[PDB]
């Protein structure tokens, strides 16, 4: 028993960081196969990061001037490419520690794990969400750009984040492998309007069903709800809609607990509508959402 | 900028995790050079695990007797021992994945990242706390026996926790890397009393200074306090009594915000007397106690 925020196991991403160098810029890499995965923002510079034409910036870069370091060795960059917002170095030498793996564009309210890194150096690794907003909360210091969030299934490493930006709220944004940003954001210094978000609605509810399997089960009462009931609640606590398809991936916690999702719906009603009392889920004095359903089975069944 | 419950990377670590079998009972070892690691209790059974002799249980046993797989590769088991409630396996091929490591017995309230792990197998990693009452608040399930917990410095790891056992109340107990318990816990199925457990209030104002340093700053207030005055709250509220040594290791954090730690002393007691309001800290609604004054400057710097 217990309940952790846990992150994947970070050693397959780990082998697959390396150090960028562009100009006098540095950050993060991830090398995968003979191809170098890296923010494009490498080949900008301060008199032009107001807003960079990355076009003709990149005109002015060859292949011996992005400076690839995997630890102590230096790898030979025989091409390089732009796709949306990541360079593409080709290098002459597969990663030897290149994990099996797929790039994946995750949707708003999954989770991730995220591997902090400076200098192509691994710091520390954390679990996140990404928001509805399609920001992530992180910890982000400079010289994190090109650090990769990612999930694990079994062997298989599926990457689904790279590290952009700290807008100025103090909230971060970044691509997926393919470089396209989550949400509206571009990689240019400038101020950048992050959307209201709103509660993972779906992952609450299976953070409440993690707390009856692991013994807190002092929110439960003598309610019960319906979908639009529970929506007019949600909305007004700024809580994303539930869906049938919401209701039916928290089937499996339901079966185990054997608390209908709705009448969990009526848990979660009155904890919004009451607050906690002074109370806590879980070692949370708050209603966590960065935990879906796949987490909560996961970690209450010892997927390894 | 951001703060999170970081933990280390993993994979210095997973590649030293293996599975032991001995009868039927399967958990996790720790490979390290020529010498897996794991709790003596792999070796008892159902019938005697209420209070087992370990030395008649391990005179029945041979190095036969013992399975070690490392993956898919089987180990040859050339020796074996008991050190405290730790079982050393000699095997016959050191681990080629042995990173630079060290064993430490760590203090109460020092912090450290647990690899979960069930057959041999990583399951994921998160960071905790050594309890002031030696218990640690875990995530762990039936198989997770083994399991390490470890710090790592550049590129030594220092291993500081075997998981051995959940108490009836949930909490997790286990030993140090020699099978020395760390608080009064005995490797038996036995009701076993934790200690009262206290928060740890260096870790809080270390936390407080992590929350000013990014921006959440409501809690700061215009009084100031002594240690002696602010000792008086911290048993009220049990909270470990602040020493010098506490203050003089919250030196640098003092001198980066320029908040006295006196003053930040002032700021807690307010926390402890009249609670948060319904306001957060680094998006908690609780006092955090699990980062030390060494973790907030390290994830507040980019140490790698
Ligand atoms: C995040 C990271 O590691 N890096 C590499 C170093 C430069 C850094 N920032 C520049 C770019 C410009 C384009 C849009 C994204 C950020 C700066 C911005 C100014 C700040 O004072 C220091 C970091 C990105
Ligand atoms: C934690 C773990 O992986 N393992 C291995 C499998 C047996 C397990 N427990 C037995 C020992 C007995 C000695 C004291 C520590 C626990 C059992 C106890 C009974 C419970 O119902 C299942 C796990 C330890």
């Amino acid at each position: 028993s217990g309940f952790r925020k846990m992150a994947f196991p970070s050693g397959k991403v780990e082998g697959c960081m390396v150090q960028v160098t562009c100009g006098t810029t540095t950050l993060n890499g991830l090398w995968l196969d003979d191809v170098v995965y890296c923010p494009r923002h490498v080949i900008c510079t301060s008199e032009d990061m107001l807003n960079p034409n990355y076009e003709d910036l990149l005109i002015r870069k060859s292949n011996h001037n992005f400076l690839v370091q995997a630890g102590n060795v230096q790898l030979r960059v025989i091409g390089h490419s732009m796709q949306n917002c990541v360079l593409k170095l080709k290098v002459d030498t597969a990663n030897p520690k290149t994990p099996k793996y797929k790039f994946v564009r995750i949707q708003p309210g999954q989770t991730f794990s995220v591997l902090a890194c400076y200098n192509g150096s691994p710091s520390g690794v954390y679990q996140c969400a990404m928001r509805p907003n399609f920001t992530i909360k992180g910890s982000f210091l400079n010289g994190s750009c090109g650090s990769v969030g990612f999930n694990i299934d079994y062997d298989c490493v599926s990457f689904c984040y790279m590290h952009h930006m700290e807008l100025p709220t103090g909230v971060h944004a970044g691509t997926d492998l393919e470089g396209n940003f989550y949400g509206p954001f571009v990689d240019r210094q400038t101020a950048q309007a992050a959307g209201t978000d709103t509660t993972i609605t779906v992952n609450v509810l299976a953070w409440l069903y993690a707390a009856v399997i692991n013994g807190d089960r002092w929110f439960l009462n003598r309610f019960t709800t319906t979908l639009n009931d529970f929506n007019l609640v949600a909305m007004k606590y700024n809580y994303e809609p539930l869906t049938q398809d919401h209701v039916d991936i928290l089937g499996p916690l339901s079966a185990q607990t054997g608390i209908a999702v709705l009448d969990m719906c009526a848990s979660l009603k009155e904890l919004l509508q009451n607050g906690m009392n002074g109370r806590t889920i879980l070692g949370s004095a708050l209603l966590e959402d960065e935990f879906t359903p796949f987490d909560v089975v996961r970690q209450c069944s010892g997927v390894t």
